[PDB]
């Protein structure tokens, strides 16, 4: 009962720092405009760092889509999955509120909300988020698959660079959600909810798709009883 | 029987995502033009992520030149190599078509086709593509060599950064093909095939040179008794 | 013992040399070079790969703290004697000032400029900046403590790269606010060399509180030594 | 004997081929500035990932020195023989010049320019520039020796990445002063081809001294090899 409390708190604190660091690095600084790579690196090294410190303790989901994917694959429980999703949403909003307080009334701007950019249709954007989240779930599972043992190597860095890869592309299209908590956090704080469902339907479908493809298509288990 | 089907499917899906993520990051130029480093990182972390996710299930070739190199020292049969190459070509075109469908209308432009740049000669570009793929194949052979030391496991990041290294140079000339599928995918969708042979002869020759140099010159692998037989029977 | 004595001397010398090279490389790469002004990512990579390289090269000799805040976090957390912590902090402060003085005598007077001093930026306030420095150093110690946690024996992992990228992560954000300190020696070094002590306490109070918070959170909240023999 | 052995031939050839590919890729990615001038980070990454890739691919065959300074550092740290060290230095110098001549041929005359020669920049003094190169190569040799230290447990690829990121780190600083050499072969290769030898000694004394300094500090001061058996027994009880 105590280990479970530590895991839910860790998921909360992890999502707090990820959203706090991610958005804060994505704000429009006029003296040094953030590059697609700069933002991608911030989100990328963010997940890699948080996976290293807490991955072995709770799994370092830091993402409701990852938690849902883990719910379809990993022997996680619906109770923990709910407590995790709840912890991620609380940590994210807490990270966005903390950043808002410290960010002045000049940089804040859109507070790096994920927003449909370069017009683009919701169907085209929702399709990207699906493929963006799918590749992350495939990597996370392969990097953490116990059947591989210690053979996968650099788990934190691979997962981290996988998030960065999505961002290196996603920034230009949407912003690279891959995480409903990272999307909801600035939307609640700075009132902006333009097609928010896109950043929810996409990732959730992409995560379940990646989980089913991995756990039951690409590398399924042997037959049970 | 199933494992082979899963492996061929993985090679298809891997090349799809690589081309989808790679080209999409190399075009898209509004008021944020992608830099050489930005593009190199996109292709590099792409392969690295896909080698990590699918390496243990198929080998994550994602490259016909890599599949050809593995035909000499990866224990890959010509049957698997063919099924892999076919899966890579289908995945790439599928990745470019999927990207094409979603592209923001009149944005595609070249669609990040590998193209001769800065008035250089076709011979100079084909020489680069050879060296770009030779160093990659050299790195893949060592990274997948049981005798390379360390502990069991494949370094997906090392392989990924090898692809990125090639882009830091190839981009200035072409786009760092190293992969005939990465070149054909946007060439088929758009229709631009200007000097398409450069993006095929270069990588294939560079890969075979690196594969022969590693398995016969640099670090000749340990032959099994059964493999050593075919050498004696091949002579006789 | 005798060989036990030298080992400690090697550790103190390594902590000195590590902080010297870190400050020398970090500040030198952060200077406003006219032909190529460094970007936030460019600077983040210089400080990031700096710690990662020094942790890789010297971690197995001294622990490669290169930071008084992490040394203090190890006192409450990875419980180390105050003797080593003092010798380490002293070695870091001497190496840092030596690294900033060496760079000064290495850079042309014209390009020297602000010598990459930590300074309040974008008209920020001391209270907001001290809060940022806290969260920046907290995530670094959290990563260090987990990457070097005795309980993480078997597989070596990637502590150097993870810690290195953890420093870079703090720079991708901290640079815009304070230039990212996370280290009282990196802040004091250019302040002593080039007299600029504007809000120096921010670069000291912030990191130290963030490090102790991260050390207490890890050793007492996140993954403590379970007092009960049950597990 | 060590000379007439396949392993020695493979190691000398590996050092040649490694320096060939490193110089070819390194200079070519750092000089190609037509309508897209490379940034300091871009150049640092090219040289960094260059060394990292070659150490991964060839490290197990020859040690992947790719540098006469590194080769000398291993000589000082009692590993490689003086015979092998000489053959390695010769292989590195031959590979480098071959890489620059090949790049010249493939690079259009309009963009070749100075061919990314290592040069004292922003009117730096010979004493200050030689001091930077010293500290640049010193940290690298410290990382290389630790990345190749059998006593340090590591996962596959990380040592090559650590060495790679060490080279990048050097370039992130050295570029502003000298263009970052750390390698006499990387400096000599374009100097012979293009013909610019102004104060070439800075790019040789600096790295050579930095490598020996780092090697002596590591093998004798910081982390010497033969320690004692019974200090571990005294740590126990």
């Amino acid at each position: 009962s105590i280990a479970f409390s530590r895991a839910v708190f860790a998921e909360f604190l992890a999502t707090l720092l990820f959203v706090f660091f991610g958005l804060g690095s994505a704000l429009n600084w006029p003296q040094a405009l953030p590059s697609v790579l700069q933002i991608a690196m911030a989100f990328g090294l963010g997940i890699g760092t948080l996976v290293q410190a807490l991955g072995h303790i709770s799994g370092a989901h830091i993402n409701p889509a990852v938690t849902v994917a883990c719910l379809v694959g990993c022997h996680v429980s619906v109770l923990r999955a709910a407590f995790y999703v709840a912890a991620q949403l609380l940590g994210a909003v807490a990270g966005a509120a903390l950043l808002h307080e410290i960010t002045p009334a000049d940089i804040r701007g859109d507070l790096a909300v994920n927003a449909l950019s370069n017009s683009m249709t919701a169907g085209q954007a929702v399709t990207v988020e699906l493929f963006l989240t799918l590749q992350l779930v495939l990597c996370i599972f392969a990097s953490t698959d116990e059947r591989r043992g210690e053979n996968p190597g650099t788990p934190a860095l691979s997962i981290g660079f996988s998030v960065a890869l999505g961002h290196l592309l996603g920034i230009h299209y949407t912003g690279c959600s891959m995480n409903p908590a990272r999307s909801l956090a600035p939307a609640v704080v700075t009132g902006k909810f333009d097609d928010h469902w896109v950043f929810w339907i996409g990732p959730l479908v992409g995560a379940i798709l990646g989980s089913l493809l991995y756990n039951y298509v690409l590398f399924p288990p042997a037959k049970s009883l």
